[PDB]
């Protein structure tokens, strides 16, 4: 029993964190095999990069200085070729995630990991993280068996306190650019399929006060979701929720009628899994994994 | 900016998790140097759990009855001893991945990270607090016994909790790494219940200071309070009494924000009276009590 916001064990990623210094700027890098990946803003980026030599980039792995022997740019990520392969390199892939998907973040400062938290890629492509100055280059990831799938690298904080970054191939999530200019996060929405998954997790843990005898059509629910700044629920989301529906005996559209009643009438002084708000940062897969105990 | 429930990086603890099997029971052990620490209830059957005599059960065991597995390697047990509710299995190999560590006993209100494990394999990490009633509101399934709680301040891992059992309300009970339980609990399947829980007042105050540091002041008011009047009101909402030690501990956050502790106590009194009125504080519609004054200073 119990339901916590749970991150993946961070050990496989900790063994990859390094410090990258270029001039006055110090940030974090990801050392995989013989390449160190970091935000290109550590340095017209092609014009700024052509003026740099390998010895201008100082890379520190623990108390050891790594020698940079090459450098190249891929989108908004700088790739520093080093003379030593990371002996701690885990099995890994670079994957691009979609809004609504969750991942763990290993927040780092000076190439030293300080904390790990779980979060979701918001529908507006920002993340509600917890980062201070020096956190740039911190990474987001998921784990599948023994394979680490790197999905995010931190680049900047927006004026509202939310965060923006890229996949590990340097492509930004969202309409952001890596420079000091007027940029704002778009109006955010609630991840509907995730709220539904969290309602199924509450039923599994013995919280059934919000259940009702009613059902709804997907069209009627989507009109209600549009009214309350909730993302549209598609047939794919309904299919994905299938296992949780079979486990609890509550049809997905039956759980939508509960969500509709919660949106129109509130919680009435009650909580669900210790929360007075509807939680949207647990995917259907996170709920099944936390209520089954899958290990890495 | 931002404020998240943040756990310590778990790598130093992952390299210590092993699987301990005794007969039909399989649970987790903590491998530090040449000793594997695990709940002594690994020697029990489900029947034995009503009134186990651990000394009588342990004397019937030999070293080869305990199967210890570290990854794909079987460790050889060369000795065994019991210390309170923890079993200490001497093994023939020192853990090469043993970090710098200490065993510390924490007090209610203190927070720590938990590395939840099954079959000696880590599955997840979360942050939690030792409740005033000595239970933890964890997320643990069958097989999670032996999972550990820790803090990593600087490069030293301070182990403070080992998971032993789930109570009927879904909350969890365990021991420090010397095998002494937190709370009036016993490793017996006897009728045991968590005492009435309360809110950790010093932690809610710390979290209100974190909100002010992140730019939010909507909840502040022009009033102050005496410590006694604050306690008379807060105890009516099931809040723990605030002591002079708590007021002293909040000193740095008071100096940073310019809001005296007893003025912050007056905003807390008002929040309990009024509720939030559709507003949130650091993305929460409830008053959060699982961040200590130390966690707020560390994260903000
Ligand atoms: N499904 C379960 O059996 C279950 C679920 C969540 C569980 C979460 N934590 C622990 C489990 N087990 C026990 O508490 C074992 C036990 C029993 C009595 C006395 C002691 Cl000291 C130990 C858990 C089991
Ligand atoms: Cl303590």
């Amino acid at each position: 029993s119990g339901f916590r916001k749970m991150a993946f064990p961070s050990g496989k990623v900790e063994g990859c964190m390094v410090q990258v210094t270029c001039g006055t700027t110090t940030l974090n890098g990801l050392w995989l095999d013989d390449v160190v990946y970091c935000p290109r803003h550590v340095i017209n980026y092609e014009d700024l990069l052509i003026r740099k030599s390998n010895h201008n980039f100082l890379v520190q792995a623990g108390n050891v200085q790594l020698r940079v022997i090459g450098h190249s740019m891929q989108n908004c990520v700088l790739k520093l070729k080093v003379d030593t392969a990371n002996p701690k390199t885990p099995k890994y892939k670079f994957v691009r995630i979609q809004p609504g998907q969750t991942f763990s973040v290993l927040a780092c400062y000076n190439g030293s990991p300080s904390g790990v938290y779980q979060c979701a890629m918001r529908p507006n492509f920002t993340i509600k993280g917890s980062f201070l100055n020096g956190s740039c280059g911190s990474v987001g990831f998921n784990i599948d068996y023994d394979c680490v799938s790197f999905c995010y690298m931190h680049h900047m904080e927006l004026p509202t306190g939310v965060h923006a970054g890229t996949d590990l191939e340097g492509n930004f999530y969202g309409p952001f650019v890596d420079r000091q200019t007027a940029q704002a996060a778009g109006t955010d929405t609630t991840i509907t399929v995730n709220v539904l998954a969290w309602l199924y997790a509450a039923v599994i843990n013995g919280d059934r006060w919000f259940l009702n005898r009613f059902t709804t059509t997907l069209n009627d629910f989507n009109l209600v979701a549009m009214k309350y700044n909730y993302e549209p629920l598609t047939q794919d989301h309904v299919d994905i929720l299938g296992p949780l529906s079979a486990q609890t005996g509550i049809a997905v559209l039956d759980m939508c009628a509960s969500l509709k009643e919660l949106l129109q009438n509130g919680m009435n002084g009650r909580t669900i899994l210790g929360s007075a708000l509807l939680e949207d940062e647990f995917t259907p897969f996170d709920v099944v994994r936390q209520c089954s105990g899958v290990t890495f």
